[PDB]
């Protein structure tokens, strides 16, 4: 079962973000060989939430994506023993340490409105800040409190709209915007 | 056909940027043994690109320059779409997510003057910020505003000199200067 | 004579820090396969050290921590000789240029306010400044001067958290609080 | 002729640190293996510039010293070129771009009072910022302009001291201080 989109993941990403991803969805019992529209939004979200921490100032953000599932439960339950935050009821991506909150980045096909709804009505931690970008240059945070400075978030704009010609390219944008 | 200045551009710049160089010439068509000149332009204004976008700060520049052509036209591309910037006409070398604006690199054996006026009356693409460096310490840039802080463009300006020099002590100067 | 702790160790800590700890405790005679919960001290003690260097300004600490009791020795001497300070009783941990003092940090499984009333009675060498850490996330630091912004102390008591999680995980956690 | 002082100076500096040395008797003809002393004045000289130009921001200095005789003069001839200073009669150790000056540093086993004198009245290229540094913790610079910050200084004086001691330890020290 060799999919295009498998190959071109491949190609696409960091040969360490391909990694995480893989792993993440093996945590998970997923297969990237039949989830390839799934394999890349993960490889997707995983890029966005490691150009996010790069963008704040040095030891600001602590970074709960990318671990495993145990660990990464792990350390949101150190962060919440030694803050005194409340515990999210689903994991995080992201914890600021400037801010003092957990942050759950979103990536979406679709009107950034629509999906920060859906998190805000799931999730509900209050405490939790929402930050969702779009594949075509929409964000959308809690309280319109946006983190980061405008090139920061700039740069992941551009990144996702990349991510979206080379799909285009490559004719596998639809069945992924299809899929979400 | 073994030119001095093809053996001297290969000591004289960093691997890294004579691959890049000779891959640009690749991409149209050019060949760095026969235009060797033209091969040693392009890696000057590489290393003249790479310096400038290392004076921002963390995350200000996206590097145009350095890419094959369709890959440079996407990112452009992905930047208008994000930020709502017009389209450049002719591809630039940068893109400054700090004042918003392309970066159109310039570097010339002449009056900073003439070559401004060329490239300005070419691309006419007005947003387009212009900046030109010349071997012999002269800048001009769009409306005086020099985008980086003093010493960045200094650094610049000192090794324009040095390579003029270093030619010179090899006696290519002469040809490369009546080349442009 | 292996120990689950001496493999805990080696799995949860850098192999460099491993490597400076097994250093240090050959420095003093000790063996990491017996003082198997004094290893596991000594590799936390050395982590949250060069995470507090890491907190700074670049240039800012002067680490002492890490190396052989002879050249910690020489380079307390160094610092003496060229600022004025007094020498300490006992080998400090770090050295602020900002601040202009000598840092002895602690991290203690109990009460910090009791842990650091113990060092302060001990050195009593009052210029130098103490820095008292706790496995729950609390901090003592003399004058009620952290040195540090809070971020990068918020990073060192996340981590000590981490490490007990970790220890209480495998059914260490007990042994290593009832030895200190 | 194997001198304990080589050994000594192998074994104290980086070894990038001692190639540049060896290259740099070379370049004047000495041999490291005869003048050992001067040997390991050349290395100490060379780790306190390259930690002086380490103090700056980023960008502020060019290094002037670690460079062949020609190629360091021809540094000079660029800054020179295209900054408009005075082109000094003796070889500088750095540039300094925020101030717009040319930097000789030195390193004296002596009173810094006497050392600065001699070469200030050696070059008198006045325009050249002066600053010397001692083996005992004292600096003096042009002007009383000491161009770092202060935790910049302290950690090269801490440094010459720790040298100092290394030396002494090994009962080289008294030879050296009686060389210069
Ligand atoms: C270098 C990276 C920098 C950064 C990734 C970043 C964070 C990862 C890796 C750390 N890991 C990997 C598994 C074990 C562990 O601790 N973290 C931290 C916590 C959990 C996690 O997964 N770090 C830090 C260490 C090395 C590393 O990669 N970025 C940002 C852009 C994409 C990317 O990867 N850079 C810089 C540019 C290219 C690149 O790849
Ligand atoms: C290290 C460099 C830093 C910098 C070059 C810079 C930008 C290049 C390389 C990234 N690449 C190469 C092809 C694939 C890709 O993504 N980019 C970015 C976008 C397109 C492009 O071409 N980066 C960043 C990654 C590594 C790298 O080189 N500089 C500045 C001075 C000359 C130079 O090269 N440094 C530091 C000093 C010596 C050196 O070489
Ligand atoms: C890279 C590290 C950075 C830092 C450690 C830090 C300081 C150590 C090592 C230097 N040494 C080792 C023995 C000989 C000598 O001079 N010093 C300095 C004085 C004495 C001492 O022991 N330095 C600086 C040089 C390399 C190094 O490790 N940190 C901070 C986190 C844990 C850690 O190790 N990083 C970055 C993240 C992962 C890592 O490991
Ligand atoms: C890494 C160093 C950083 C720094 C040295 C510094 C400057 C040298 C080397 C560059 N070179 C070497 C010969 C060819 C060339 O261009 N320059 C610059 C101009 C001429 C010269 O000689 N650079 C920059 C590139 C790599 C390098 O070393 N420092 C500061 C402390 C001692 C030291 O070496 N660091 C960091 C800590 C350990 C170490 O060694
Ligand atoms: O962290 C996330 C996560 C997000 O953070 C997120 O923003 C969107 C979606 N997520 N989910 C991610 C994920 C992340 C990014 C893009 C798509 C998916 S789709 C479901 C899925 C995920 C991981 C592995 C896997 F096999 C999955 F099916 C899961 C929800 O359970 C906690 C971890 N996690
Ligand atoms: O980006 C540039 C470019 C510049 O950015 C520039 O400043 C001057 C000149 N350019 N041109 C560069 C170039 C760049 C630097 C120095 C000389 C040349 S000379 C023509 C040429 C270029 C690349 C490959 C090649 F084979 C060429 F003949 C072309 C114009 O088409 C877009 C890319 N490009
Ligand atoms: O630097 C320290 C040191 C501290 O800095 C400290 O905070 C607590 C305790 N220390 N001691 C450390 C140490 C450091 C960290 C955690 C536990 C121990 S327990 C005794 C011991 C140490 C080193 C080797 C060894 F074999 C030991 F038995 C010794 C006191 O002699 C100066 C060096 N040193
Ligand atoms: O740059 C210096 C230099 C200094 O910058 C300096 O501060 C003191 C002394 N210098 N001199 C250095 C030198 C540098 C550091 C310590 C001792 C010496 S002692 C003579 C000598 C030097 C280099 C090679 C050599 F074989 C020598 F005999 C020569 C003076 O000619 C320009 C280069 N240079
Ligand atoms: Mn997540
Ligand atoms: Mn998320
Ligand atoms: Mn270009
Ligand atoms: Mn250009
Ligand atoms: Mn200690
Ligand atoms: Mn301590
Ligand atoms: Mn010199
Ligand atoms: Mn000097």
């Amino acid at each position: 079962r060799g999919s295009h989109m498998e190959d071109f993941v491949r190609q696409c990403f960091n040969p360490m973000i391909v990694e995480l991803a893989e792993k993440a969805m093996k945590e998970y019992g997923e297969d990237p060989k039949i989830e390839t529209n799934k394999f890349a939004a993960i490889c997707t979200h995983l890029e966005v939430c490691f150009m996010y921490s790069d963008g704040g100032s040095k030891h600001r953000f602590e970074i709960i994506e990318g671990r495993d599932r145990i660990m990464a439960w792990t350390v949101v339950n150190s962060i919440c023993n030694t803050t005194g935050v409340e515990k999210p009821k689903f994991l995080p991506d992201l914890y600021d340490y400037k801010e003092n909150r957990f942050i759950d980045i979103g990536v979406t096909r679709r009107e950034v409105h629509i999906y920060y709804l859906e998190k805000a009505n799931k999730i509900k931690s209050e405490k939790t800040h929402i930050h969702i970008f779009s594949f075509t240059g929409e964000e959308m945070a809690t309280k319109a409190d946006y983190t980061l400075d405008e090139e920061s978030r700039a740069r992941i704009k551009t990144r996702l709209f990349t991510i979206r010609q080379e799909m285009a390219s490559r004719s596998l944008w639809d069945s992924f915007r299809q899929s979400e």
